[PDB]
């Protein structure tokens, strides 16, 4: 499992925005995490929100099977960083 | 935890060549697995294996932290699946 932390000073998401290529309007949320990727300390990552969700509350965290896919090379990527409360 | 799976028909390696851009020759070893995802059934996966290692034998595994890194554009990405014995 890798553990994911939102720090209290990463409690709240921006949001940017603009247009498809075929004129709809999109937004994206983006919120702040620390992973602890086995270094001497955790790495700063950032998330996209999916749909309706908001931002994760400060806590620790692991990541849902959901973020996962396989992608066009038939190896698997991550699709979005989806967490659950560990 | 990802459960990934090396069925024993998957328990081989095929290679694949060529040259980099400034002359240097590279060699690559595939190997093929299923891994669940929560769907019906596991999919159809394929792993690069590192420099000097052996095709992971049939059996259960999950994914090593040395996977993930952090991309260029600041989120999560799967640099090369990685498995240890689970």
């Amino acid at each position: 499992m890798i553990k994911v932390e939102i720090k209290p000073s990463q409690a709240q998401f921006t949001t940017r925005s603009g247009v498809s290529r075929q004129g709809k309007p999109y937004s994206l949320n983006e919120q702040l995490c620390y992973a602890d990727l086995g270094n001497e300390y955790p790495v700063l990552v950032k998330l996209t929100l999916d749909e309706g969700q908001p931002a994760y509350a400060p806590g620790l965290y692991t990541v849902h099977l959901s973020s996962f896919k396989v992608g066009q090379f038939g190896s698997l990527m991550i699709d979005r960083l989806r967490l659950v409360p560990a």
